[PDB]
């Protein structure tokens, strides 16, 4: 809408007190015009008619327990936005500051988060196996990070291709968590996940194996459930990126670690310049090794790193 820009104070849905940008008319709206075309975030009311109405607040303070994740989603989405502006100098995900729209309390007891092709969707998860999932960086990343996938490379969301698709997602939602520095690692929705049950994830990127995903090609899921694995074979990829910037030795290759801003750097080049909508593992790799060939030479470490490393699990 048409207003003026303030800022507004709350809590998200970890209780962390934080500033977010609101837009003044009458009463204030989850709508930050300092990025972009705006970040506009929307509450579904516990139903699934999408987007739902744009987040309205008589009085800019939103402190009530169904305000925390509106307050979340709004946050991370500029936390994601500052991300690939400053690191990548990309202006939201089609490159020319696409707005932006997230909406929350999707339906009920819903234990998931996605992007549905045009704006963000966040359940608030049934409080056993999760809470509200806007709560966790790495889960607004990730699933932001499908956005831009889709503009650029496209990978097709089925078999190697989709298993790439959902690597890229986790690697760049790690990335945005060490970039906003709270308690970040290398797993997957720690934050959000099992509030009675502490150290776990969904998914880990240092040892995939950790919850039954694969760490090597040799053991990934041949068969046609989860459109062919896009959320188990990823682990595959996971760990490859995991050993590019950490380094360490699987099944006995060794890997020198280059760390995570060149991680970040080699494999948005990748993902902008040479994927492709049905590039397989394979291709993931040659991608790779050209584009860290193309930032830091043919004969860098860099790029001994990134073969290093597709070598340590299986693909050639
Ligand atoms: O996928 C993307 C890219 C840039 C900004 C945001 Br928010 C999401
Ligand atoms: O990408 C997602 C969506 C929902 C939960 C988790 Br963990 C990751
Ligand atoms: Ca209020
Ligand atoms: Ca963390
Ligand atoms: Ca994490
Ligand atoms: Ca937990
Ligand atoms: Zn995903």
């Amino acid at each position: 809408i048409t207003g003026t820009s303030t800022v507004g104070v709350g809590r998200g849905v970890l209780g962390d007190q934080k500033n977010i940008n609101t837009t003044y008319s009458t009463y204030y709206y989850l709508q930050d015009n300092t990025r972009g075309n705006g970040i506009f975030t929307y509450d579904a009311k516990y139903r699934t008619t999408l987007p739902g109405s744009l987040w309205a607040d008589a009085d800019n303070q939103f402190f009530a327990s169904y305000d925390a994740p509106a307050v979340d989603a709004h946050y991370y989405a500029g936390v994601t936005y500052d991300y690939y502006k400053n690191v990548h100098n990309r202006l939201s995900y089609d490159g020319n500051n696409a707005a932006i729209r997230s909406s929350v309390h999707y339906s009920q007891g819903y234990n998931n988060a996605f992007w549905n092709g045009s704006q963000m969707v966040y359940g608030d998860g049934d409080g056993q196996t999760f809470i509200p999932l806007s709560g966790g960086i790495d889960v607004v990343a990730h699933e932001l990070t499908h956005a831009v996938t889709d503009y650029t490379a496209g990978l097709i969301y089925q078999n190697e291709s989709g298993a790439i698709n959902e690597a890229i997602s986790d690697i760049f939602g790690t990335l945005v968590e060490f970039y906003a520095n709270k308690n970040p690692d290398w797993e997957i929705g720690e934050d959000v996940y099992t509030p009675g049950i502490s150290g776990d994830s969904l998914r880990s990127m240092s040892d995939p194996a950790k919850y039954g995903d694969p760490d090597h090609y040799s053991k990934r899921y041949t068969g046609t459930q989860d459109n062919g694995g896009v959320h188990i074979n990823s682990g595959i990829i996971n760990k490859a990126a995991y050993l590019i910037s950490q380094g360490g030795t699987h099944y006995g290759v060794s890997v020198v670690g280059i760390g995570r801003d060149k991680l970040g750097k080699i494999f948005y080049r990748a993902l902008t310049q040479y994927l492709t909508p049905t590039s397989n593992f394979s291709q993931l790799r040659a991608a790779a090794v050209q584009s860290a060939t193309d930032l830091y030479g043919s004969t860098s470490q860099e790029v001994a790193s990134v073969k290093q490393a597709f070598d340590a699990v299986g693909v050639k």
